[PDB]
Formats: C-alpha cells, structure tokens, sequence
C-alpha cells in the first residue's frame, strides 16, 4: 500500500462533526473511510489558517517539509489540504521549489463539509487516487478539485463560489479523475520542480512584491507607497495587454529605475501579457509575465528576486516558467 | 436611412461627416454608408488606458443631448478594448434615453492582417439601427456578439474574442449585419438609473487593491493619504482580505471611506453572509459585478451618498 | 407557506402522497420550512427511457396543478440525460406563468458529495421566489437558473455539465438566495401557440448524425418508418453531406419537414449560409441543438407541415 | 530557408481577386509567408469539406507520409474546409508516420469577407510548421492564434471565428502574429507511434454514427445493418446512454459481428466504461475520452485490423 503524508495548512475540507499523526487527518480519515484502502496516510498540521491569511513564512515552511518528506524512500507522495481562495499561489509556489518527481497534490472544497452537497469528500477521495497514480510521477504540483487535475503553473480560482470555480484558462486540466480513475491526456512542457533552477532551502523570509491593479484614471501614490515600503517587486495587473495609465507609468518608471522590478501582468484573467506590444519594456526598465496571472507572477518575481534583479535575466525567468 | 452620430474616443478601429477619423471609417467600411446616415465627433484622441472620468463625463453628456434630438436614432461610440467595459457601464448608468448606444472596437490594429475592427463596426451599426436594440440598456458590439454593459468584461489579453459575459452571455447575435436577441438584462439601467452627472465636473476618486497572500496596509494607507471616497477590495475568492489589510479596511469605513468588496477570481458574486462580516466592519459586498465595474457603480453612488447601507442597496439593485 | 406539488419523473434524487417525495423530503428536511409540499409520481424511469407518452401526461399534469388556486409552483425531479428536452417541451405546453422548475442530480444520492440535495434545496427556493413569475421553465443545477429554450447537458459525468451555450445562466441560486440577471425575449409557456391538452401521440421526428462519407439509408429508414420530421445535425453550420442532402430533398418533396441543425454544439444553423433551404425546402432551426429542435419540430406538425409556416416557428421560440 | 507543402483540398482560405494556383494564390494574398519558408503547393482535392470521404482522407494521409519522407521536406501545412477539419487531422494524427509537423488550418470567414480569418490563420500555421517546438506534437489544428492537438480538437461553434477548441483538455499552444509558444503536449500516443498503417488501404470501413433521443428507434440500426457497416458510433445521450429499443437493435448489431461503440451526443466529457450500460455483456466498446465524429474515425482505424470488442477497447483506452 502507498504511503502518502496529508499536510492540512486549515481545518478539516470534508466531513463535519467528526493517531494518523494530526486530528484534522483523523477527522477526514473518519468522514471518508474509503481513503484507508487506498493509502497507509499520516498526517500533520503544517498550519492552521484560511487561505487568505497565508504568508510566505508558512509557504517556506511547507516547502521545507514537502522536501523533507519526498526525500524519504517511504513517502510516495504528499497531500496538501489547503483554502481555496490561496491554493493556486501556493500550488505554483511549491511547483518551483519541490525538488522531487513524486505526486505532490492540492485540495480542497468550494463548500463546508457541514454543508449539503459538500464537495471536499469526493474531492479528498480523488486527490489519493491522483497521488497514488504511477501517471502523476513528474507532473509537477497539482491541483485535484471538482473531477479535475490542473497543472499547478495553469491552475487559478475563477469563480466565487462554484464547485467548479477551478480552471486553467491558457491551457485546460492535464487530466480527469471520476469516482478515483485518474487518466491523464496532457502534460506541461514548462520546466517545473527538478528542472526549477530555484532553491528556498537556506531562505527565511521571501522578497517583497506587491500588486496594483490598474484602471482609468489612475494614479502613482500606491507605487510610492509600495516602494517606500521597500518593494523589491511589483506586479502590475494592466489594463488589456498589461497597459498602465500615464500617471502609474510614470511612478513605475521610477520604480524601475530605482531598482525596484516592475513586471507588468493583465487584470483580464487570460492571455499572456506579451513582449513587444504597446509598451516599451527595454526603454522603461520593465518585464512582461505573459502567460500567467497576477498573483502567480507574483510568485514567480518572489523566487526570481531571491538571485537577481537583472531586468534581462528575470524576462528569461517569465519567459522559462 | 436612420441618422446615427459615431463617436471617436481615439483613432480609427478600421482601415463630410464631420470628424476626420469617421470619415476614415466610413472610407474602410463603405457598405455602413448605405444602412445610416453618419454624422462624426471626436470627443478624445486617446487609447483607452489612458480614460479619465473627465472624458466619462464629457461623453455621456453628450450622448445625451445627441439622443434628446428627435433625427438622433442611435449613437455608436469607437472606443479602445482595454476598458471599453468602464466606459459601457458608466454611460448604461447615466444615459437618459433608450436609444440603442453601441460600443465597438478591435483587438488588431486595422493595419493587422485580419483585422476585426470593420466586421465589428458594420455589425455594431446593424444593432445600433435595430429596433430590438431600443430599451436593451449601453451595449458591447465584438466579435458577432451583443453584450449587456453590465455583464461585459475584456476576459483575455489579445483574443479577438477576448469580450465575454462570464456571469450571463451575450443577450444577442449579430452575424454579417442580421441582428437577434435571445435575452434581456432585468437589473435597471438607462432612464430607470437614479444617477444624474448632467452638472458633474469630477467623479468621486475610488482606488481598487488587489489581494494576497502577505498582503499590507500601507496601498489602504496611501488611497486614504490621497482622498479616495471609496476603495474597492479585489479579494481573494469570494472577496476575502488579509488580516492586516482588513484592519486597514476597517479604519478607512470608520473614517467615511466607502470600502467595497469584489474579488481577483474573474467571476462570481462577491457575496453577503459569507467569511466577513459587512455589518461589523462597515463594508458593502458588490455582488455579481467585478473590481473595475465595481469602482465605476461606487464612483457614482458616491454623487449621493456615503451611507454603508444605501450603497449596498445600490449593489443589489443595478 | 407556498403550496408547492413536487413531479417524480424516476427515482429519488436526494438520499405528500407519493413515497419518492416522502423520501426526498426525509433526505432535505429544510425543504418542509420553505414550502407545503405535495407530491405525486408521474412515471418510474431514467431519463433515457423517455417518451412522448410520459411529456404529454407531464404536461397536461403540470397544466392542470397550476390551475389549481392553492399550486404556487411544480417542481419536476428528473434524469440529467433528458431533462433539456422534457424543459422545453413544457416550455412550449405549460399554459401558466407560475414557476416550473426541473432539477436533477449527476451524482447519485448515494455517492460521496451528491449534488442533489443542495440542487433540490435550490430548486424550491427558485419555485418559491416572486421574480421567478414568468421566466419560463426553467431547469435548476449546480447553483444556476437556465432557461429551457437555451440549456442543455454539455458534460457526460461533471456536477457542472448543465450550460446555455448560446446566451448563459438567466440567474443564479445560492444556499437558497435567487437573483435574476436576465430573462428570455423569445415567447414561452402562456404566450405559446401551441396545444397538446387533446394530443394523446406527438409527431414522429428522427434526429440523423452527419459526417464524412454520409449515406441516404437512414434518411430512407426515417420515412419508410413514417418519419413527419427529420432533423439533420449537420456538419459546421449545419451543412450535409451530398449523398444525404439529395435524399433529404426527397423527404422534402413527400412532405416530411427537413429541419436543418448542427452536430457541432453551440451557435445558430443560419438561413442564407451555404444551403438553399428554400429551393431545397428545408427549415433552419437557427438558435437551438438538434434534441431542443426535435422537440420544436413535433410540435410545430401539431399544426402544419408547411416550410414558410415552420421556419416562422424556428424563427419565433 | 525551411521548405514546406502546402496542399490544399479545396480553395482558398485566404485571399480574393507554387505548383498549385489555389497556393499562388494564397502566397500573392499573404507574401509575409515567402520571408519564412520556401513554399511548394499540391492540389489534392478540390472539394468543401462537407464532401469530404475516405478516399481522400487515404491519398492525403499517402501523400503527407511521402513528403515527409523527404529530407528537404520540414512540414507540412494542408488548407481545409472547417467543418470536417477534425476529422481529417484526427485521422492523420494516426495514419501519419513522422515526427515533421503537419498542421490544418482554415478559415471561418470567406476570405472575400470584411475581417476574413484566413491571412493571420495561415501566416500563424506556416509560423507553427516552422518551429521546432512543434516536432512530435502530432497533428495540429492552427486556428484563432491557438494550437490544437488533433486528438482534442473539435468545432464546437457554428458560426464564430473562435469555434474551434479542446472541450476536454485546452489548446496546447498559441500563436501570436507568427509568435510560437506550447504550453502542454498530448500523452496520447499519436503519428510515429500509432499501430495503424494505411499504406496498403484502398477502402476504409463502413461506420455510421446515431443520434439518440427519447422514443428513440431500431429502423437506423437495422438500415447501418443492412448497408453494410462495420461499425456503430451511437451518440448517446448523457454518459452514452440508449433508448430501450435502440440498445435491443445494437445488441443484435453486435451479436451479428458489427462492433458497437458507444460515444454521447453531449459535446465533452468521457463516455466511460462500467456507468450504466453492461458493455462486456452487451458486446458493446466504450469511446471515452471523444467524440462521436472522431469515435468514427478510431473505430474506422480499429477495423482495418480487428473486429474484437476486448481489442478495440484497448484501442480506445490507448489513442
């Protein structure tokens, strides 16, 4: 029988009102029973958090230990039950950071276990069989909601509330999982974990990198405050093809030249933000993300920024991952 | 032939009437010349991410006198595809009238090999002469498809089918010029819109913050520092913020900074009586909407008031 | 409390004086606070099993509770294989303005994360709801409010595989709370023409696939079998093969209507594109799926076989 | 500068108003493609793709194989009629015996018309044959700045320019005026390591494909019987399910040595094995991961080589 770690970073995604090694994993094993015969499972609580109070302290933590864990010739893989709100920066934090080709998948649920029709138990009973599955061997992270496996680099939330809100616009999932059958119909051919030239072993606190997010009449006073906040990083989330308003150009201008790296992603949700198009990126200093999104470039432009803030090295980067 | 006005808001989408840049359309797209009769203004010269709420205001009013004139049929506008869906929502909430308005632009430059701007201004004025089109609110015209303003968003960064409805869908079709609604918005615009920027000079300033992990204070802070009236939240999921920003959040309500939540996601509604308690921190909830037209509905209700419960009520009607 | 009657088409889809309803209501006891439910069980099969028999005895049921003063609304339990067309058959039959609300469930109550609980929660909710007046029928699944016209099954096993591919979702429901965002402008239920009260048998319509190396042989079985209508789920904008379209020009030319669809699955099978319906005297179905324009063509030869007078129905609903 | 063949199988995709006039014309309509490749034109059908048939599917896949052979020879691109695209590039995603590229591409839009699709749709597909990237991607539909593999790619759309898409995976690729990038690739096997072999075929079988409905019928099973077919796709309804009546006619197909397959008329998802149809009793092969049109052609392929169910089941669970 496989052995599997499950890490929950929250509380219990499925089942409600009620040894592994954690008594959230205890409680999940208890509300569905059919994961025992699939994998000998032991658990620990890495976090205890929602989602969106995830900082990346608690990332570094869990990379650690998802390397710790893979290095063991016993670990087959690792199961990481996470927040939905959060799960594609973290999935795409650990795609670059795992050093490992063993199953490493992410899941949770759009609904509470307390709730009717709650998704997590079907969902956590397919995450074991996609962590199980010799196909998942060096597919890089995943995420396992709603019947679906999504490539950690192309995963995002795109909806609200939705048991499906998963998706990966630019591409669509890798594969399918439907009542525990895992079939796989693609892989990413963007380098990921083993190939990742990224190493957050010695690391103890992660760049900083902010977000704007651009519309009319915009202006330059979140700029500043990023920067004198010390910013190493700035993702702006551009109008259409990553274009900003005059007045933010302006201040990223200065934040680039100041050493601060400006890479400019779309706010849109699909399509990469491309090279050569409205603006002058080697004129004002700044990279283009292309086909990401804002919070995962911001990701990206963490790890970059941990060996360079070369404007040339860091397009590379984007234009790799 | 029905006299419709095209409005420039910047160069040409394609490729007498009274604006050089529409006598340039009408050279590129002849065939419109025999379904209307065109006048031409150029009310900006600009690409559409460089919009202001100046040019906002100068456009609707002017809408508006162009459809309070009995030859006035429809008025199209050629706008930039970048926040076209800004521009849409601002006028299907203050413009009087229920003659058909009609956005179009293209996602290739008219010089492109092919280029989408002529099909996508022949079929806008179809819809724009279409008798259906009276009473369908502000529409977006692109790629053979009619999009209800309120529901219209830029979904993809160079797609020539980037336009999408993701909560809804087009309410309509419009194929080589033959135009057919399927549906019809049931949320209130145009003349049944309670907002009246007919003697406003500046809207209200409204910041948007995007969310994640590790999040701060300090863009909060800054919006405040810079006399933001409102700040719309683009949280994480269903609209939920960082700690620490939600403290920053809760000092900018209690100081009579409206503070609206939306999400990053794409879609959805950013829900009432989920994770944050609205009622206990001040906050409104958007509701099925997005960060930037969030920021355009709360830069108007702004004109009237800054009461937590009145703009959410605004939230769930429009 | 509204009066609500629950339809059993099958089996219970979760977990009065039918037991499936009995069971639904011990599966969702929160049901029992938003509504007085009646029940009643109009046939016992999946959904594939369908027939016109059991639309017309639907049908003609749902007509005459919504007569009644006491009925606020009928909620229809129904298979996910077949539930697009049994929606728009209604649809079109359904003399009434009150709330008619299909549901169903792509996981069986049994299986872990059923969905049907959550989807027959909100379906009384959307039954119940003032602006539900008037929408037409409507099928309620995975949160979202479709209209009949514009939904249909898009998915094989996804909790999500209901869509409206052509406009989208006319609403939304979620734990309970209904909005809606649009609403259909193509005539439906009070404001159709059509009238199966004294019809105890549709007209038969055969639905053919097309392809590369297509064949007159099924057309040729459709009307030896007494086919009155044939839809042919074209390739593209539904385009046949040539073999196919000179046999379906015969068909035609007997007086069985050739109806023109697609296979592809999404988009309209537009008059005026390659194919000369009127000399060929076929119908564009324009804005349907080759299921929902089986269902308009039965019932457009309730009334005519004339081309001009179908393609004004295509052309209308 | 790379040499590539375009072979046309009907008209112009792009354009209004060499070794083939369809291809001159094109080359005169879209000349950025002469700065990329060294282009040679071949006229081997002359047809709207609706008329398509096996017979030219079998000297395409011929003729792709033997250009490919050549070693000046670095891709091929054919132009094509939308609406039966899917089918030839599935076809040739199994019959073509090279990791070259052989990419499909047409146009939604006459190229008569305002904002005709076909210059930016064929200046991108030269761009993708070009590109060494797409070595061993197997066969790919360029259509609407997108890289569909063959196996996943559908029309799903009657009308828009964007109708083409990967309903059960997404596109693997996008080109962007002529920029090339993939994304994912297919794990299906495909070109180099398909089994099937056509080199030897005249003929291909008799498949019929049925669209289920309620009060659905036997009078179309008995007719594909009766004309001869090899094979059944029936296009099921829901998670490919039948009407009584038909499943008692399809069983009897079966029994009488006509193989079965069961797809869904639905548009995405899989048909799967062991839901609510008996397969291994009935005698029937479940599709999965397919669709009907493209189910038509795997089982086309089977037949060359098998009649039995077990076999073409692996055949399915495998392409």
């Amino acid at each position: 029988k496989p052995q599997v770690t499950i890490l929950a970073t929250g509380g219990t995604i499925a089942g409600s009102g009620e040894s592994a090694g954690a008594v959230t994993v205890d409680k999940l094993l208890a509300a569905v029973p059919a994961i025992n015969d699939l994998a000998t499972i032991k658990g620990e609580q890495i976090s205890s958090i929602g989602s969106q109070e995830m900082t990346g302290k608690v990332w570094l933590k869990l990379a650690k230990r998802v390397n710790e864990l893979l290095a063991q010739k016993e670990t087959e893989a690792v199961i990481i039950t996470h927040g939905t709100d959060t799960m594609e920066e973290t999935a795409f934090f650990l795609n670059l950071t795992v050093k490992s080709q063993k199953p490493v998948v992410l899941v949770g649920a759009m609904r509470p276990g307390s709730s009717m029709s709650a998704d997590g138990p079907m969902n956590l009973y397919n995450a074991v069989n996609v962590a199980i599955n010799k196909a998942s061997t060096n597919k890089g992270v995943v995420i396992v909601m709603n019947d679906e496996i999504h490539a950690a680099r192309e995963a995002t939330k795109l909806n609200t509330t939705a048991v499906n809100a998963f998706a990966s616009p630019n591409t669509g999932k890798i594969g399918t999982v439907y009542y525990g059958k895992v079939e796989y119909f693609t892989q990413s051919v963007r380098p990921h974990t083993l190939a990742s030239e990224f190493d957050i072993s010695k690391i103890e606190e992660l760049p900083r990198v902010d977000i704007l997010y651009a519309h009319p009449d915009d202006t330059d006073v979140l700029v500043n405050a990023a920067l004198q906040a010390g910013a190493k990083g700035i993702i702006h989330a551009g109008m259409g093809n990553g274009n900003p308003f005059p007045l933010t150009q302006n201040a990223l201008e200065k934040a680039a030249k100041s050493g601060v790296v400006v890479a400019r992603s779309s706010r849109v949700g699909s399509g990469s933000t491309t090279q050569e198009a409205e603006v002058d990126d080697k004129k004002l200093g700044f990279v283009a993300t292309e086909s990401l999104n804002p919070q995962k470039a911001r990701v990206l432009l963490m790890l970059a920024l941990t060996k360079t803030s070369d404007r040339e090295a860091i397009q590379k980067i984007f234009s790799t991952y």
